[PDB]
């Protein structure tokens, strides 16, 4: 240690002025270890996109700290650059947020800002296109004639072209056909486990989040509902359900043949597993 | 019937060197009071063919009538075409917004000339249907929520009474319990004002449930049409084409393959748990 994440009771309210003070985090509590992949879910307004820009420093805390890596990020002293070098935040359909003439000048755009030599941002920007998988040709193209998969590429290599060791989507599945998903879902797990990150995905798609996620943190109006393993929370099925979420679709069939008599576990988590068990139940009778 | 597409086809760019066959020979029909999915990969020519059918774009070659009615014919208005068909866009919320709810719903009715006495039904007919309270329609559309937003646009639709309703991803940015509330409505008010629903989405799950009919598109081409059984049976097509089947219908398809006499084609949790115990009981 250091543990890599630290969020140390944390609140938020937006405008903390004034009469139009709202708030949306109230006493935030949790830490992330090492290569850990994070799923966030919860309901719309249950606090997670606020969450999500505390850790980046996009929002500083109305109360209570955040430690990456052992630096406090709340601190006066620590920029949005030093906090960049850490943590990278996707936002759904980051394509729109394409920018610049070329590809190259796109991905360059965060290392540059950062300061860093010519030298460090080239390399940087060539190391994130292959990383996320375009070819190098494109790097003097225009990103406005690139497929909308390839201009989702290009966003996030500007991410990573920073090399954040902490690296946060939202929803980036959105707007994909399902095989699009998959690639998507599979390049992200890929690059986390090739290069040791911590990943944190908030997503309202609960069967991607239930094969996928090490930990899961639940939100429900501005609080942290629950925080456990896909097991742990998706057998809360009843609590989901009545905070705004579900289950997947695999795990609510265990769930209805446990209770007609099948000794399935009621939080089966994948086709595989369930498979599995039905099946070797089934032998055993 | 009351939707017939022949031999359509569509080409973006038609100048023009530049010019994109975006969809092939389209041929389908649909039935009074069925419930369409539209599925297939990114570009294979979901969005292009919704808009031949409410006349925004017009077919490069082939027909489509309405109710009988040819709206390719130069003879037919896009008004016309709008008190048959509704079409619901992607995240409608986005759209720009009247000055009050009820303004904006009021919009299309308007239009229309049309009594204002009726107007005043039509918008607030509309409001109950998407569950939007009466006390709101004097409020601005900023000062309300995303999703409400989504209802009022969508109620600006409902309020020209179409008989044929299209929908691209209304599920889409929604939380869970956000995704059945709006599949529930859009099936409640199908089955209600016996319409015609035309769903396109990628989530595979939806569709199964909720469709009589899905429509598969593959490189501007249908590659098939039928019955969501008869769509989702063909798992390894989907595959190859971007697409997949429910997760349910893989569980059911992995075990048939293993001997449990389960059919490859079980849509819903609920079918499959019927299924499962029947082998239970049956041995
Ligand atoms: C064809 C018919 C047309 C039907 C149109 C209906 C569209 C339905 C849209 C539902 C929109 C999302 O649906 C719902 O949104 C509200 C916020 O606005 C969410 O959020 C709500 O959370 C809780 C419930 O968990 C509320 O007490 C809280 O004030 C609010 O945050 C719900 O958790 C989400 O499920
Ligand atoms: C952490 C880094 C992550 C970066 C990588 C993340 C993005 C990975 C997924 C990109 C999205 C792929 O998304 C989409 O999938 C479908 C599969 O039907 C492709 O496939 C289809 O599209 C085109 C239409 O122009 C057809 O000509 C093609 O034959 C067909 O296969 C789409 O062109 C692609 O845009």
């Amino acid at each position: 240690r250091p543990m890599p994440i630290k969020v140390e009771n944390v609140s938020f309210i937006y405008n903390e002025g004034t009469p139009y003070a709202t708030v949306a985090l109230k006493d935030i509590n949790f830490s992330i270890d090492d290569e850990e992949f994070v799923g966030i879910i919860g309901h719309t307004g249950s606090g997670k996109s606020t969450l999500i820009q505390q850790l980046n420093g996009l929002l500083k805390p109305s109360k209570g700290k955040i430690y990456i890596n052992g630096i406090d990020i709340t601190d006066k002293k620590v920029s949005l650059k030093d906090i960049r070098k850490q943590v990278g935040l996707v936002f759904q359909y980051p394509e729109y947020q394409l920018f610049e003439e070329t590809v190259f000048k796109d991905i360059a755009f965060g290392p540059s800002n950062l300061g860093l030599s010519e030298e460090e941002v080239k390399e940087r920007v060539y190391e994130a296109m292959e990383i996320v998988g375009i070819s190098k040709e494109l790097a003097d193209k225009s990103p406005f004639e690139l497929s909308g998969g390839q201009k989702r590429r290009v966003a996030i290599a500007g991410i990573l072209a920073m090399r954040p060791k902490i690296l946060i989507l939202d929803e980036p599945t959105a707007g994909l056909d399902p095989k699009g998903k998959q690639e998507i879902l599979n390049k992200i797990k890929e690059i986390h486990d090739k290069y040791k990150m911590i990943t944190i995905l908030v997503s309202h798609n609960m069967e991607d989040i239930a094969r996928i996620a090490d930990k899961i943190i639940v939100m429900n109006r501005g609080k942290i509902e629950l925080i456990g393993t896909p097991r742990e929370v998706f057998r809360e099925a009843e609590r989901l359900e009545k905070i705004g979420l579900s289950v997947p679709q695999i795990t609510s069939l265990a769930r209805e043949l446990r209770k007609r008599g099948v000794p399935i576990p009621p939080d089966v988590l994948t086709i595989e597993e369930a498979k599995e068990h039905i099946l070797r139940y089934l032998r055993g009778t």
